[PDB]
C-alpha cells in the first residue's frame, strides 16, 4: 500500500469488529512512526496504550463521570476556539450531517445522537485506547509535532490493515483520563486513538468524508 | 512507494538542486494532503506557497532583518519551551552535533553557524518555499491538526522523488514574512517548508538521524 493509498484510505472509523490487535504488530508500527519529524528532534509525544482490563477501567472510570452531566465535565484545553466562526463551524457540521445521515437517526432526533454520540467514551468498540499526552512545558509547535505522529500511526496502520479513530472527546474529562492511567499533572492529555479492525460493512464506515476545495487552503505566489 | 517506505525515507533535507519543481505535481500532492483529518474536520492549515520573484522578495524582506542582529526578531511563539530541560534538551544536542558534524562545522566555529544560520533563511537553495499559517483564533489541538496536514505534505513529497525541509527558523520573524506575503495580522504563521529535488550528494543530506527507543515513547497497560 502506497503512502498515496494509505492517505486516500484513512478514514475516522467509527464501528470496530471484536478482533485483537496483535502487539507486535502495533510496536512495529510506532517503531516507524517514531520517524515522525519535530522541532529540534524533540520527539515530545508520549503515549499510554490501553486494552483489557485497563481500558475498561478507563471506560468505566469516565462513564461515572459522564452522568454527572455538565457538570462532569474536566475539559483539558479548549477542544474547539471559543471565538469559532465561518468558514471553520460549518465544517464540522457538514462532516457531522453525513455520519449521522449515514447511521439511521433523524436530525430532529436528539435522544438518539446523544446515544451515538456516547458511544465515542467506548472507543467505538475498538479493542486498543491509544492516548496522546505530553509535559505541559511543551507549548504550540510541540503540539504539531504530536500531529505529525498522530498522522504517521493512523497512515501506517491503514498500511497493515488496521485502522483507528482519533479522539479529542477524551480530553473533556482529561484528569480522570491522567487519574485512571497514573499520569502525573506535569502532563497534560491532548487526544485518544481508538485502534484497531474495521467493519467495512459498517455505514458509518462507508460514506463519503467531505473535504473544502484547495482553493480555499493554498494560495500560489510566483509560478 | 510505500507509506513505511516513504516515512523512513523523509528526513529534513538541507541542500538543493536547481531542478524546477511541477506545479502540476504540487497540486496533485496538495489535493491527497487535503484528506488529512482534523478535530471536527476544521481543516484549519492554509497556505501560502511561494516561488521565483515572490521567493526571493520574502527572502530579502527577512535578510533585512537578520542583518539588525537581535533587534531584527519578530518571534511569532515561543519555537522552543522556555524552560526546556532534559530528556529533550539531550535529543536537540543530538542532531545538532550530527548535522554540524556533517558540515564540518565545529563547536568553537562560530562563523560556520552563522553560515548554517543564513543557509535557512534561504530554505537551503530550494526552489519553492511553503508557508504554514492559520487564523489567530486557532488552539493547541488545531496546531496538532496543522502538523497532521503537513507531515501528509512531506510523505507526499518523498513518495514523488521530491524533498523537503520543515522551518520554524521562518517564525522568529513572522511579522515580516507576513506582512511580505501580504497575509493580516489575523493570522499566525507556523512554520516554512523548503521543497524541492534533494541533493543526494550532498553529506548534509547522508548521516543517519537519531530518535530514541520505543522504552522512552510507548507505555503499555492492559496486555
Ligand atoms: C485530533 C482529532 C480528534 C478527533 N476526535 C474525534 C472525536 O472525539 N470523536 C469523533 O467522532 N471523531 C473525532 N475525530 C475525527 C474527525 O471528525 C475527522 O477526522 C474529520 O471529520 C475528517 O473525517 P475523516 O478522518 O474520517 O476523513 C478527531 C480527529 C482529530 C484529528
Ligand atoms: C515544525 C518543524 C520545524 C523545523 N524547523 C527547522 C529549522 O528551522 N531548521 C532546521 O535545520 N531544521 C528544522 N526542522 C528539522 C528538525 O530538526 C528535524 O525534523 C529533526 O532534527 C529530525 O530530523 P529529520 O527530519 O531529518 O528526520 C524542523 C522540523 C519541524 C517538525
Amino acid at each position: 500500500l502506497s503512502a498515496s493509498e494509505a492517505l486516500a484510505r484513512r478514514r475516522s472509523v467509527r464501528a470496530f469488529t471484536d478482533r485483537p490487535v496483535d502487539r507486535a504488530l502495533l510496536a512495529r508500527i510506532f517503531e516507524i512512526a517514531q520517524r515522525a519529524p519535530s522541532g529540534g528532534n524533540l520527539q515530545p509525544w508520549q503515549a499510554t496504550v490501553v486494552t483489557g482490563e485497563r481500558w475498561q477501567a478507563v471506560q468505566d472510570a469516565v462513564a461515572a463521570r459522564i452522568v454527572m452531566g455538565r457538570e462532569g465535565f474536566q475539559p483539558e484545553y479548549d477542544i474547539y476556539p471559543r471565538g469559532l466562526t465561518d468558514p471553520w463551524d460549518s465544517r464540522r457540521f457538514g462532516v457531522g450531517e453525513a455520519l449521522y445521515a449515514s447511521l439511521g437517526i433523524a436530525r430532529d432526533d436528539k435522544a438518539g445522537r446523544i446515544a451515538q454520540f456516547q458511544q465515542n467514551y467506548r472507543g467505538f468498540g475498538a479493542p486498543v485506547m491509544l492516548f496522546l499526552h505530553c509535559s505541559r512545558i511543551m507549548g504550540p509547535p510541540q503540539w504539531a509535532d504530536m500531529g505529525m505522529w498522530l498522522q504517521s500511526v493512523m497512515l501506517l496502520l491503514v498500511e497493515h490493515g488496521l485502522a483507528s479513530c482519533p479522539q479529542e472527546c477524551w480530553a473533556m474529562y482529561g484528569a480522570t483520563v491522567r487519574a485512571e492511567l497514573g499520569l502525573g499533572d506535569d502532563q497534560i492529555l491532548f487526544s485518544g486513538l481508538a485502534i484497531g479492525h474495521a467493519d467495512e460493512e459498517a455505514p458509518v464506515n462507508r460514506w463519503p468524508v467531505p473535504r473544502v476545495g484547495l482553493d480555499e487552503v493554498i494560495d500560489w505566489q510566483g509560478f
